[PDB]
DNA sequence: TCGATAAGCAGTCCGCG
DNA sequence: GCGGACTGCTTAT
């Protein structure tokens, strides 16, 4: 087989590295690597290399590591540029890996691992680890088991061993409800006492060392309590033996109000997965508790158990262990779902770089630049210093606020990655600038055309034809991977469709899910077998079509979230290829497609319609329009339809046949107004929306930019079973809104598309009259808190102090003299309720950590004093005036002179 | 929260005769 | 009461 990197690390003059050799074994050497930099060189010296704009430099290979950084710095003292990839362990992969790298996962170490600290005073510090360590679960993916180690003997307490047997029960049964599926892979170790027990942790992590190391909070928790655990029983030779070349360093990590420690362990790639998660996964959770997210993702049920973590160990020793276990589990159940370890080994590979790197789009992308230019004996830039500044970004259409019955959008496909290869923006392919007239002078085609020789932005910058950029080249590999993954990710929607409509009728027989690949559209003669399936059989399939659109979603979206995180590091001073000419030049160039296509798309409709300036675009925002549709469909009369699906189809293919080649038409002209190299502008029809035939339903309603709602009967070709709501900005999408008020406004929202005012009235006076009984926790708002340190004056709300703050101040009060008690973390979430009038609480509102349930000995309290009638009106009522005013409906019925009788 | 801009709403402070 | 200036937070893209 192909050898493939591990991992790497620059020591002194060393690079340390663990592969996988053409074996297929893992290996670990140590190389004195010689570095090579440049230096421009005169034109009477022959060379093969030269920098990205053409001119020749000299290849200068020095003795060792330190003498290359060494003579950056007297470069810097000189004042010359030093050219070349100073990142010496991406050149040493760049020598060492001279192909596309083909990795098997079957041969790289993942361990999933999880501790347990007993601590009777608050929250066990990892920098101080004052407490016995009294339980490690470490999954290791090459052995596929579980190695338990359990901490029998304790200064907080003696107990007896874990037993498998009781675990594996069900609740019901007194038992712990282990899953099934990895009971035979649970290997037990206990332990007399913990120097015996991190001892043979240090023994069996060197015979398992981790290359990928995850967990929950692993970075910022259980990696530094174990190494400063260790360190405090052993001394620090032995903690660093966590490091397979006994490297370790304290990495401060520094945020704008404060900084962190962390421990890096060269040698280690740690991909903390709630890191993973927070990057990957776009969301933003109320609580990234495990049982929290665990919830979210899988649908399991919270790990129950009685009285404090710091109590659990002592009185049910049993549980504290299984549920050390199923949270190990938990991650890898995660993972399976969302895949994002095999993203970071895949984006990882590809760019040449530490697998931790992939949290770094800057890291990511000089890599993949650099191997790129190498290719061709092209010689990387030095990195500079420069200033942050502002920038302008996309354009945005004010809406007029209003309910809209039909609608259907149009989408500019990948379009800062599509500007940057239809204009080639490249920091090499600058040919320079012309004069600039005003933007709307572009967009409504008065302009001076822009040049006859090179290709343009209307922000007034030039770019060569005759060669692709570098940017452009890469850009183009990346988006053509998300494409194919993209793809999958919708046959598997379209998939997900069918099972849903052959769930109608679900037959009476015992069957079997069809084995299938969810990734291609389903063929004929597999529908014909979804129609004769039960409905377990029908659910099972279902279910796996939506994992594989899942795992396509994960793969596409990140990769998306990449080639857009290419034009946005242009934007970032800390980005080798910074450059605000052609960060802008992507920006503006978007504001003048947008404005421009609105242009062309109001005149073709105007045509069709025999009308003379009226407004079919309604709304834009960066690269989307929303047509109001309402003309069309009265073109044809709502009589004539026999039902939704019908009129569905008709807008489909009045946006496929008549409106996108009039869009293409118009971008096609705009391609030969810029003199661009490739005509990339490709706007495809995303959404058709309006309300079911026949009903009183509103269809969709705006309220402001950013701010919409429509229902929604196809979206890029998935034609839905039944209607879907797309919601987008209002509060039914913010993790600050309760998450029964998201629900309550969302069933609004619905009846108002749907099904009408009359519907709408209905329900809300059914929640007003019973909100009072919802569970205060899914009443409560959330926020982040940061710089409670900031507003706190003597344990009270200083000057232009928050309102969540403000509930923190009032809970530290409150729970004052409790160092049992949770204490809210700073720059973590919070549950915020407001207080009635002279509760014992002495302010307005009181505010504690999120996912979590308010201390028992406040609870009652809260509970009792907690301000229903501020909750509501705050959080629903005034939201749903803003959609109900925005729609021109009213939530509650007016008076009418029937009420005479 | 270690790892692009536009723009919305909540809340504080305080003016607005 | 509302709004503007400002901070804080959280979206859409
Ligand atoms: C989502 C997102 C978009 N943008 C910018 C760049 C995008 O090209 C542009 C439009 O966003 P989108 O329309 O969300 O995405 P897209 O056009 O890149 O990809 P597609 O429609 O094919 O899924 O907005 C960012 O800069 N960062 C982001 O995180
Ligand atoms: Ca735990
Ligand atoms: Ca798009
Ligand atoms: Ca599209
Ligand atoms: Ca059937
Ligand atoms: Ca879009």
């Amino acid at each position: 087989m192909k050898e493939f990197y591990l991992t790497v690390e620059q020591i002194g003059d060393s690079i340390f590295e663990r592969y996988i050799d053409s074996n297929g074994r893992e290996r670990t050497r140590e190389v004195e690597y010689k570095p090579s930099l440049f230096a421009h060189c005169p034109e009477s010296q022959a060379t093969k290399y030269f920098d990205i704009y053409g001119k020749p430099c000299t290849r200068k290979l020095f003795a060792n590591m330190r003498d290359a950084s060494q003579w950056i710095k007297r470069m810097e003292d000189i004042g010359l540029e030093a050219l070349g990839m100073d990142d010496f362990k991406l050149a040493y992969l760049s020598d060492t890996y001279n192909y596309e790298i083909k990795y098997d996962h079957t041969k790289i170490r993942v361990a999933n691992f999880d501790i347990e600290v007993t601590s009777p005073d608050g929250f066990p510090e990892p920098s101080q680890a004052k407490h016995p360590i009294d339980a490690i679960t470490h999954y290791d993916s090459i052995d596929d088991r579980f190695y338990v180690f359990d901490l029998l003997n304790s200064p907080y307490g003696n107990v007896e061993e874990w037993s498998i047997e009781i675990a594996a029960k069900l609740q019901e049964q007194g038992g712990d409800e282990v899953p099934s599926e990895i009971i035979d892979k649970i290997i037990y170790m206990p332990f007399d006492n913990e120097k015996e027990l991190l001892m043979e942790y240090l023994n069996f992590w060197q015979q398992k060392t981790p290359v990928i190391l995850t967990g929950w909070n692993v970075e910022s928790f259980a990696i530094p309590y174990v190494y400063n655990r260790i360190k405090n029983i052993f001394g620090e030779s032995t903690a660093k033996r966590l490091s397979p070349h006994r490297k370790t360093r304290v990495k401060v990590i520094e945020n704008m109000y404060g900084s962190r420690e962390i421990i890096t362990l060269f040698g280690i790639s740690v991909l903390d997965y709630i890191d993973l998660y927070k990057k990957f996964s776009f969301t933003n959770q109320p609580s990234y508790s495990l049982d929290y997210i665990s919830e979210f993702e899988l649908n399991v049920g919270k790990l129950k158990y009685d009285g404090p973590i710091s109590k659990l160990r002592e009185s049910n020793h049993q549980r504290y262990i299984s549920y050390n276990i199923i949270a190990v589990y938990r991650v890898l159940q995660i993972d399976a779902k969302r895949q994002f370890i095999n993203l970071s080994l895949d984006m990882g590979y590809y760019a040449k770089i530490q697998i931790q790197s992939v949290f770094s789009p800057i890291k990511t992308w000089d890599a993949i630049i650099f191997n790129s230019l190498k290719e061709q004996n092209k010689v990387i830039p030095q990195g500079r210093s420069h200033p942050v500044q502002p920038y302008p970004g996309a354009f945005v259409k004010e809406p007029i606020p209003n309910r809209y019955k039909y609608v259907m959008s149009f989408d500019l496909t990948s379009l800062y990655p599509s500007i940057i290869r239809q204009v080639n923006i490249s920091p090499e392919t600058i040919a320079g600038t012309f004069k600039v007239a005003p933007l709307h002078d572009y967009i409504n085609a008065v302009a001076e055309r822009p040049s006859d020789v090179y290709s343009c932005s209307p922000n007034g910058m030039m770019y060569y034809k005759d060669r692709d950029g570098v940017v452009p080249t890469e850009i183009t590999k990346v988006f053509n991977q998300r494409k194919e993954h993209k793809g999958y990710m919708l046959a598997a929607q379209r998939n997900g469709e069918i099972i849903k409509e052959a769930l109608h009728n679900p037959n009476l027989s015992v069957d079997e899910p069809l084995d299938v690949d969810y990734r291609f559209d389903f063929s004929d003669e597999i529908k014909e077998k979804i129609k004769k399936l039960s409905a377990k059989s029908l659910n099972e399939m279902l279910f796996r079509a939506q994992r594989t659109e899942v795992a396509g979603m994960t793969a596409q979206i990140n990769r998306k979230a990449l080639i857009n995180g290419l034009a946005g590091a242009l934007g970032n001073v800390w980005f080798r290829y910074y450059d605000l000419r052609n960060a802008t030049a992507i920006t503006t160039f978007g504001q003048m497609a947008l404005q421009w296509i609105e242009r062309k798309v109001n005149e073709y409709l105007n045509e069709v319609c025999g009308t003379e300036g009226e407004a079919f675009v309604l709304y834009g925002d960066t690269d989307s329009i929303y047509v109001s549709a309402d003309k069309i469909i009265d073109k044809v009369g709502e009589s004539k339809f026999r039902d939704t699906n019908h009129w569905v189809d008709f807008l489909d293919k009045f946006a496929r046949e008549r409106m996108e080649p009039a869009i293409d038409r118009g971008f096609r002209e705009m391609c030969e107004y810029m003199n661009n190299k490739q005509h990339l502008m490709f706007m495809d029809r995303e959404a058709i929306a309006g309300p079911p035939l026949g009903s009183k339903g509103i269809g969709g309603f705006w309220t402001g930019k950013k701010r919409y709602a429509l229902n929604v009967w196809d979206m890029e070709g998935t034609r839905y079973a039944e209607p879907k709501l797309k919601i987008m900005g209002l509060e039914t999408q913010k993790s600050s809104t309760p998450k029964a008020v998201q629900k309550a406004l969302k069933e609004c929202i619905r009846r108002m598309l749907q099904e009408g005012e009359e519907s709408l009235q209905e329900y809300f006076k059914e929640f007003e009259k019973e909100f009072r009984q919802l569970n205060y926790i899914s009443i409560a708002s959330v926020s982040s808190a940061n710089n409670i340190a900031k507003y706190d004056v003597g344990g009270f709300p200083g000057p232009k102090c928050p309102f969540h703050i403000r509930g923190i101040l009032t809970y530290n009060r409150a729970i004052k003299g409790n160092i049992d008690a949770p204490q809210v973390v700073e720059g973590e979430k919070v549950y915020v309720l407001p207080l009635r009038e002279g509760n014992p609480f002495g302010d307005k509102c009181i505010a504690w950590p999120s996912g979590t349930e308010i201390t028992d000995l406040i609870k009652d309290d809260v509970l009792h004093w907690m301000d229903y009638t501020v909750l509501l009106e705050k959080t629903f009522i005034k939201p749903l005036e803003g959609f109900t005013s925005a729609a021109k409906l009213d939530y509650e019925k007016k008076a009418s002179l029937f009420d005479m009788f």
